[PDB]
């Protein structure tokens, strides 16, 4: 069947020009709605979510593992790099790392998260160790961002990525201080105001991380506290047909917001 929402948000899609992948996870009662919910789009800075978790996962067995330095070496910036260029010549820890991942969307602080993984299979081995069999990532920063159309690399599904923010934030993928660590820094998040959380209720407290590349891709996945009811799962990403496209963080906003009419 086709839903009141769904229909809205393919209206939202036909006016935007793109393609636009939605997942929401109530849970209130468990239940799902979708739009393209089992289409593949490109993760982009999303999946500074799943290497952090990775990496919580590693500290669940060594304490003194998010107190490790890392060093930053000048060859190590890449394209954006708010927090790192601080630490060029020095030193931070993965803990400083993750959160400047998931806070300022670093992308040196990401290769060093994927790097202490092993390398990108290493962020996939995690995913399928808590349940995800969709989530692939295959290069480092700053390429994983290219987000061609049909290309198979650095992609997941809606459906796929509610279900591991879920387990991440709310479940039980990780140990109870690691997933109170994890939900603190999204919801210390910097970059977020201007996607889900612009569609939602102000009184609603949001945890997020946003994500954009080329094809004009624009991304958002979150963890939502609404008021007087429990937390929602919501994932959107949209994508669209042009490489020089410009970023549509309101489109995300307007999905977000024909989400919570729903409810
Ligand atoms: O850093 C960013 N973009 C960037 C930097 C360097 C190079 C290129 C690029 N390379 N080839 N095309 N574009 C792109 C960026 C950062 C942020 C953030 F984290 F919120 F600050 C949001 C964004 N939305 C779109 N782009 C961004
Ligand atoms: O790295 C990139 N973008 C970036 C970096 C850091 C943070 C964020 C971000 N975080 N939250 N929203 N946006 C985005 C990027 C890379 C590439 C390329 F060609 F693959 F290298 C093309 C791009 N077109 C627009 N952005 C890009």
């Amino acid at each position: 069947q086709t839903s009141a929402v769904q229909q809205k948000l393919a209206a939202l899609e036909k006016s935007s020009g793109g393609r636009l992948g939605v997942a929401l996870i109530d849970t209130a009662d468990n239940t799902q709605v979708l739009y393209r919910g089992d289409e593949r789009f490109p993760m982009c800075s999303t999946s500074k979510v799943m290497a952090a978790a990775a990496v919580l996962k590693q500290s669940e067995t060594q304490k003194q593992l998010l107190n490790q330095p890392v060093e930053i070496k000048p060859a190590d910036l890449v394209n954006y790099n708010p927090i790192a260029e601080k630490h060029v010549n020095g030193t931070m820890t993965l803990a400083e790392l993750s959160a400047a991942a998931l806070q300022y969307s670093d992308n040196t602080a990401m290769n060093k998260l994927i790097a202490q993984l092993g390398g990108p299979g290493g962020v996939t081995a995690f995913a399928r160790a808590i349940g995800d069999e969709t989530f692939r990532l295959d290069r480092t920063e700053p390429t994983l961002n290219t987000a061609i159309p049909g290309d198979p690399r650095d992609t997941t599904t809606p459906r796929a990525m509610a279900q591991t923010l879920r387990q991440l934030t709310l479940g039980h993928a990780l140990g109870e201080t690691q997933r109170a660590q994890l939900v603190t820094w999204l919801k210390g998040n910097t970059t977020g105001a201007a996607s889900i959380r612009a569609g939602l209720p102000t009184s609603w407290t949001v945890g997020d991380k946003t994500g954009a590349g080329d094809y004009g891709t624009t991304n958002d996945i979150a963890v939502i506290w609404p008021q007087g009811r429990a937390p929602l799962v919501l994932v959107t990403y949209f994508t669209q047909p042009q490489q020089n496209a410009e970023s549509r963080r309101d489109v995300l906003a307007s999905a977000a917001r024909i989400i919570a009419e729903g409810l």
